[PDB]
């Protein structure tokens, strides 16, 4: 019964990790394959959740988040319930569910030059602080737009709230399976975001007569993209496991975090 | 074997003749025309929609051929008549169900009205002046309250319609989701939300206000009494679509908006 | 000395009493009420507008005091009544002309109608269905043609109004420009343009279509015959505004939308 | 009668420069105070115009552009009139007019740490390819918004078409005098552009508990902005002179460059 605790920097940790021992439940701690475990409890923020998930993916085991600082769409519950959750942690009665996670592939000269993945988003951005990245977006073999820009986002629904949102993207509930593509500061009449199927295949072609570009997956992982190659993203067959439980629905998390006037509502 | 041909109000007499040779009963329109097996149509998306209405009624597939302008609803252009006519007579075309919406109007907890949309449920303000106060709600929880010209509630297919003019995001025809788009809202957060098909969009209309109008697919109108709440969900009864090797959505989009694609490689 | 007090339909009886002591003729409304020197008003921007209508007619300054909600048009709140009343009686407040619009409807080259707006000239589609085909033109040259729910044409002051709901850019009250904002356009390029005050916005309405409506400042309506062209420019006769030490626009904006400003230093 | 010719890389140059000699008109050439001159003829693109202007400003003398490659909003005329323009160049009957140009000032500890200017735009952008730049925007002493972002644009009307546009900004005709402020990928409900007076004073305060940021003026000139300082922009009292002539109005240039459906227009 080994669990892999992960905390941001975060003092209610020892509490949990002690209460976990009392139920003869092994425990490791972190801030790097931490295998063998059963679950991956994480206390912190969404940027923390992501890190923790980067571990669970590998080990092929559930993730579970507990918010500390600010609010996070990725958190399952607050710190005012560390015991309740904990209780479920041991009881192992939380429902696990696979979550749409992306699979990124750079391909040059028809050959796979690199490989990555994203449980949240895939951001392609220009290299030089100056100028614009010439690019071509193509969905399912056919190309939609040819424009210069700061980059292009490709995110899961869960990442629509993140940089996608900032970029101009629309909100998408977490339980929906699709793919968001948001041009980033395009210099074109048409530059609206696009939503596709979980099976669609999104590919972006980096201009060949230009500098290089970078790719950031979930803000953490990076990878240089050599001019004239092509970023192809699709639904990874290997999804991130998530521990679920009676939690605040995404609709409330959105109102909280953004402070949306919900006054006047009656209900059904 | 009967085929109901629906048109706006020329390559038609060619569909009707060729169809006859293969001895096929052909009726014409511009009303539950039952019996038939397919519902061919020559026109625009507007025309297509009326047709689909009838097809919806009969419980039989629809199929169209753009005559004038471009439409994201048609399966083939006007120069592939026989080509299609050939599939029409052969009946080798695919029939895939398409997600349709079930619009319900409830007042005092009683279904005051009912409806269905294939493209969009556009809720609008009645008077040419003022603003409509509304409260959007996703699955039992509200997400906003604001005044606006209304609130669109379309289908991945309707996303290129009014929802798109309302400044919504291009969705893809095969995608199965619901797109909610605030119509000229007076708020900070008035951007489009997209949900699962099991999602339940509800739109509560301000009691202390006027009466509203709900337009389904741009034709079927109905009256919304102040203080009544509009409920939209996945209609269990979908509209059958006749599918055949045609330009994929991506091309229609580019062809339609004149999106530049110069410099594309391929792989 | 006369002052026309205009209200929606309480701190009023206080303005009217205090005003009387200083022996000042006070009439009340909710119609050219001439003679007076100033036009005080207690209400919202809506109320303010009607008032400004009258003030416009008389050729005399307007001045308001928000009673209920917040408004970017008022100069003071309801707890600065005397404070204002004091400036009202003292007549030490500034009077600066505000840019106003001159809406002209021309058909066959003949001024079929005429109008003026202080906040916005919102051109709209008549039927609850369909789309209005229009051709926007800046100073004799066109910039677009598309179908849409209409085309707003506001003032820096109107930018926080409907133009803002149409998704336009926040302009500043003291700025002297014209903001054109396409209303739910079905185009790629349907974003707001802003021009000089000498600019001449003209909006040609599709001949082969229905008739449209033009709403000035949200009250004064008029009918636009298909194929007629709407001309909007700087009205030579501006509406006088009573200016007095008040919260600058920047604060109204933040107060109104609840814009966060935490962490600001100062210099 | 000394003129300072400037060409991008551009073969119709020697032509002009010879025809200019024939009228006893001195001529210098470029691709750095090139003073003493009378006018500054430039053949090329908008990125070229900007460079050329960077010279004229200094010398306090008119600018005039002739497009070569693509189209440019900054160009007065095409190459199919090199003589016509030339003709006016010598005849000196072109009208000169001052153009609203900005004045940028970084100020730390209440002290002016740097100084710049922009005839087109002022782009403040985050440093790290990752994370978001915490910032505070303030117009005329009062602060409007407090958000994280990729930066914030501050441009003249003439620069509304450039990066401002790409950023989300609206179009503004060249002859209008105002100031455009366009948040760049803000993560806030309110992030719409803002238009102010030519006298308004725009200031942006860079968070102190964060990395540094950069500022680019007209895409050329740069300058690092030390955390916790404040970028204040205002209308420079010294404007760029522009040579004017019967040219295509801004309305047409916009339709050309973007290909806008102008069909159905009747006219007055």
């Amino acid at each position: 019964r080994s669990v892999l605790l992960v905390v941001h920097t975060t003092e209610t940790a020892r509490r949990v990790e002690k209460v976990l021992g009392d139920n003869k439940i092994a425990l490791r701690v972190l801030s790097h394959a931490a295998d063998g475990c059963e679950l991956v409890l994480v206390l912190g923020g969404d940027g923390t959740f992501l890190r923790a998930a980067e571990l669970a993916r590998n080990a092929s085991i559930p993730v579970l988040g507990v918010n500390l600082g600010r609010i996070g769409f990725l958190a399952e519950a607050e710190a005012e319930a560390i015991d309740a959750v904990l209780e479920h942690v041991v009881a192992q009665d939380y429902r696990v569910e696979d979550r749409l996670t992306l699979d990124v592939v750079v391909r040059q000269g028809g050959r796979i030059v690199n490989r990555g993945w994203a449980l949240n988003e895939v951001s392609l951005e220009k290299g030089p602080r100056l100028g614009v990245l010439g690019v071509v977006v193509e969905i399912d073999g056919r190309p939609v737009s040819a424009f210069g820009c700061d980059g292009v986002l490709v995110s899961t629904p869960t990442g629509s709230t993140a940089y996608a949102f900032s970029a101009g993207g629309p909100v998408l509930w977490p339980d929906l399976e699709a793919i968001l593509v948001v041009p980033n500061n395009a210099h074109a009449l048409f530059g609206r975001p696009m939503v596709t199927s979980p099976e669609a295949t999104i590919a972006i072609e980096i201009e060949a007569d230009g500098h290089d570009a970078l790719v950031f997956c979930d803000g953490r992982r990076e990878m240089l993209i050599p001019a004239g190659s092509r970023l192809e993203v699709t639904r990874c067959v290997t999804s991130v496991k998530w521990a679920r439980l009676d939690s605040a629905p995404f609709t409330d998390r959105l109102v909280r975090k953004f402070r949306l006037p919900v006054i006047g509502w009656r209900g059904k």
